[PDB]
């Protein structure tokens, strides 16, 4: 209930919340009901509309006017946006010449620049060149300031889960709002676009950015902005507040903005229509630059223009019917569209499983537009499983579908000629960022980035401390003039242990055997100075990685390759090894294929054995560091060392042996060499971070070696490849994955053909940042190079996305 007899005299969108019963005057009080009986009249004016004209300058004040063109509007912060250009000979925004803004050139009273946030749903990041003719405010804050190619959104590509991803640096697994549409289980509660549920608090988790200025002493705007609320009334509610005297006036402020998204969905994303929403923003861009203007804060505020999503071609004939693949298909609930979510239709249903579902949904149409995983299978970057509220099966759809559940559901409910949603990889879901301000950069292009890194900046612009969130504070410090965060590097927790030779081959009993014992002071000297680190250099270009948690682990050197043994895993950490352009590849020699040698510095009770493989059936073993690269017939023997040995399913086996026999003779070549740091990752509980010991769910039958859920590779090499990896100068160039180690290749429809044809594309699909694995194993990597700690920083965001 509300009693809607109070007033909005003097109220009109104000800033504090005001409590049931009494009635509401701020931006979002028509999208409650809530609004008292006089808002429109009082706080909606459109008389007159929202431009002077040369006859109403000096006009005497009419207050039912939208806006003013009266001698007293500059003092009131109430004038129409054009009113000094056509009552007063002042040019627009757009038309003066870009100069720089060295300084922030702000009125006094003014104790920080102001940051205003000028967000755009459904703004595809090719519409800034595409339809660079038709907005030219646009493209002047483009040209001007700092602006990136394209800014990646997070998964999935929807409306709630970026703008609150925006608004909070988290991942929408963290922060709780992983879909437009959910059903939190622990609640029983739907949450829906439309309706009263998705204004209860339980649903937003983290701590979006005005919350965090608000906590820290610096005053917000309201960010949020009722559907029916002109985009041109919207401008001048901002600039009004601009206008508050000092100790009443936000610092932080936000515009939204419907289209493109709305004509988007409706005429796709190059519809003929579209030009008209795109020159309609940009005229509101000149409005509020406009105004700005008139305020003397032009080269004081900093704006972003940001958006949330891009937008694809979808039509209803491009639709997966599950009806065609499930017999039971009214036993299940479907989240449909541009992603799937699966789940029981009745949890009193004991003749559910998910383990038929995903079977009767794997290849089985040859243009099968959908894939199906359990969401702990999901690429890691898409970081999307740790929260109740993601249905345990997903369908990955492919850009320009749609998936559903029966044929009733698209014509009984083509509508539609565009969506968004799908992998945030997608050229097609792929958004915008531009900044321009004193804070920001001048005439600068960036390297595309994500947008859970925008947090920590907008944080940073406006003096605050972040909340803890999944950006990595100093990354972008490259868009900025002044106000960078400068961070400090993580201390190393464990110290490494560096063993010599101190057990005699006896002792050990591992059931291994090897064809080695063939046989020098000239060589000798040398091979005990390869075990001692004299080809460290080489092998470990960047620094042995920090371990940052507290674990007991030796440091074990080799002709060939390094690693970081753990003594608790029985495995590396990590194995890092370069290999030059000119590097041959050879194979297994027929008498070592099974071949493994004990360690003579590591003791029995901390090695892996050869029995338990041999006693589980479904369990068989690879190496890190890969015999097929040995730098001689000697140093090959090194590569059968039962500390280089890891547990592998023989299905991933057929992935990693090609990968390290073919994939990585081909890096080299292509790149000019390359340094590789290998290596095993847990993480059994899905979420994106290290596990302990204690939360291991597999290990070799018989044996305390833990299996690993992924195997990871960093593949680092010089940006100017014109010089080799290992004599680089100047900048880095990377890329990664984070492979699913999983005991059937089912992900891989074409698998049951040769390597060449499926296993590249396999971990072109996971792709993955340095970030990513630095949380997944507690590792902090390129610690010693030449370069600047924030462009490190950069470097390890980078991900790798073979989008053309
Ligand atoms: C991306 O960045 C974010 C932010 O930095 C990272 O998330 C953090 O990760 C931490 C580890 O997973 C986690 O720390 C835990 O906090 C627990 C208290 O949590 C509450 O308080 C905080 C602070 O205000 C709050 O933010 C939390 O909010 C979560 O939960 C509500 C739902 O109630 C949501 O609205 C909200 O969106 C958020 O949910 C998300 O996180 C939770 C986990 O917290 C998930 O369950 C959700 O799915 C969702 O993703 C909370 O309200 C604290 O209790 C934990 O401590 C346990 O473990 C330590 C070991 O050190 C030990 O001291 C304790 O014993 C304790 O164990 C006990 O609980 C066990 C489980 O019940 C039980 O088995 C034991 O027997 C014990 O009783 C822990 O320190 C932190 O909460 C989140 N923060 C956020 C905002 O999510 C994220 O990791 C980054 N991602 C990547 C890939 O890097
Ligand atoms: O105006 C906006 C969006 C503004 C915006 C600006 C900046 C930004 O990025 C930044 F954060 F980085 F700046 C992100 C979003 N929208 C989109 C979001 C929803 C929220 N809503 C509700 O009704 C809310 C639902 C949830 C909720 N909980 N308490 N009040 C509310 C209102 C209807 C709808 C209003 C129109
Ligand atoms: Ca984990
Ligand atoms: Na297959
Ligand atoms: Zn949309």
């Amino acid at each position: 209930w509300t009693a809607t007899s109070g007033s909005c005299k003097g109220r009109c969108f104000e800033l504090q919340e005001v409590g049931p019963p009494d009635c509401r005057c701020d931006n979002l009080c028509k999208s409650y009901s809530s609004c008292c009986h006089d808002f429109d009249e009082l706080c909606l004016k459109t008389a007159r509309g929202w431009e002077c004209t040369k006859d109403r300058c000096g006009e005497v004040r009419n207050e039912e006017n939208a806006c003013h063109c009266s001698e007293d509007c500059l003092s009131r912060g109430d004038c129409c946006t054009n009113y000094q250009v056509v009552c007063k000979g002042e040019s627009h925004w757009v038309d003066d010449d870009c100069e720089e803004i060295k300084v922030p050139e702000c009125p006094a009273g003014f104790v920080r620049p102001p940051l205003i946030i000028f967000s755009v749903d459904g703004f595809r990041a090719s519409y800034m060149k595409k339809g660079s003719k038709v907005m030219p405010n646009i493209e002047k804050l483009r040209s001007c300031g700092t602006h990136a190619p394209y800014m990646r959104p997070v998964y999935p590509t929807k409306t709630f889960p970026n703008l609150y991803t925006l608004a909070t640096g988290l991942y929408p697994e963290s922060h709780g709002i992983v879909g437009n549409s959910m059903y939190d289980p622990v609640f029983d509660a739907s949450f829906h676009l439309r309706g009263r549920e998705k204004f209860n608090h339980r649903w937003w988790g983290g701590q979006p950015l005005w919350i965090t200025a608000t906590k820290q002493g610096v005053r917000a705007g309201t960010f949020f902005w009722s559907v029916s609320i002109p985009h041109e009334r919207r401008i001048l509610t901002i600039l009004q507040w601009l206008s508050l005297p000092d100790n009443e006036r936000p610092s932080v402020y936000a515009f939204y903005s419907e289209q493109p998204d709305f004509s988007g969905h409706k005429y796709g994303p190059f519809g003929p229509e579209m030009t008209n929403p795109l020159r309609e923003i940009d005229k509101t861009v000149g409005q509020l630059m406009d105004g700005l203007k008139q305020l003397r804060l032009h080269r004081c505020v900093n704006v972003i223009f940001v958006g949330d999503h891009g937008m694809e071609d979808v039509t209803c004939d491009r639709t997966e019917f599950l009806s065609n693949y499930l017999t039971n298909v009214d036993d299940i609930t479907l989240v449909p569209g541009t992603l799937g979510r699966i789940r029981a239709k009745s949890i009193n249903n004991s003749k559910y499983d998910p383990k038929t579902i995903i079977a009767a949904l794997t290849c089985k149409k040859p243009d099968q537009h959908f894939k199906p995983y359990m969401k702990q299978h999901l690429p890691k970057r898409l970081h999307y499983a740790n929260n109740r509220r993601i249905e345990d099966i997903h369908l990955l759809v492919d850009r320009r579908w749609h998936v559903a559940r029966k044929p009733l559901d698209v014509y009984k409910k083509c509508f539609f000629q565009g969506d968004h949603g799908f992998d945030n990889k997608v050229n097609s879901m792929q958004t915008v960022f531009v900044g321009y301000g004193p804070t920001f950069k001048y005439r600068t292009k960036v390297p595309p980035f994500e947008n859970i890194e925008l947090y920590n900046v907008m944080c940073d612009l406006l003096g605050l401390k972040p909340a803890p969130n999944n950006g990595t504070h100093g990354s972008l410090n490259h868009l900025l003039r002044t106000n960078t965060f400068r961070p400090t590097m993580p201390d190393e927790v464990s110290r490494p242990n560096y063993p010599g030779i101190m057990y005699l081959q006896s002792e050990f009993d591992l059931g291994c055997t090897c064809d080695d014992k063939v046989e020098n002071k000239l060589e000798e000297l040398n091979k005990r100075l390869h075990t001692k680190g004299s080809t460290k250099e080489r092998h470990l270009l960047y620094g042995r990685p920090a371990v940052l948690y507290r674990t007991s682990y030796d440091i074990l050197y080799h002709t060939d390759f390094e690693s970081g043994y753990s003594e608790i895993f029985l495995m590396p950490l990590w194995t890092s090894y370069t290999i030059s352009k000119q590097a041959e590849v050879s194979s297994i020699p027929e008498h070592l294929t099974n071949c493994v040698r004990p360690d003579v510095r590591v003791s029995p009770g901390f090695s892996q054995n050869c029995l338990a493989y041999k006693n589980d059936k479904q369990m068989s073993y690879g190496f890190l560091f890969p015999p097929y690269l040995s730098s001689s017939p000697e140093a090959k023997y090194d590569a059968f060392l039962v500390t280089n040995m890891v547990p592998m399913y023989p299905a991933f086996k057929r992935v990693w042996a090609y990968f390290q026999r073919v994939l990585v003779k081909k890096y080299a070549s292509e790149r000019n060499g390359v340094n590789v740091i290998s290596g095993p990752i847990f993480d059994y509980n899905y979420d994106g971070l290290r596990d302990t010991e204690d939360e291991i769910k597999q290990y070799v039958e018989g044996s305390s070696i833990p299996v690993p859920t992924h195997y990871y590779s960093i593949i680092t090499s010089c940006l100017d490849f014109t010089q080799p990896a290992d004599k680089c100068d100047g900048p880095l160039s990377v890329s990664s994955f984070i492979l699913p180690h999983r005991p059937d290749n089912d992900e891989s429809c074409n698998s049951s053909e040769d390597e060449s044809k499926w296993v590249e594309e396999l971990m072109k699909m996971h792709t993955a940042r340095v970030r990513d694995i630095e949380h997944l194993t507690g590792l902090d990597f390129y610690r010693k190079t030449s370069r600047s700690y924030s462009e490190i920083l950069t470097l390890k965001t980078y991900l790798h996305t073979y989008e053309s």
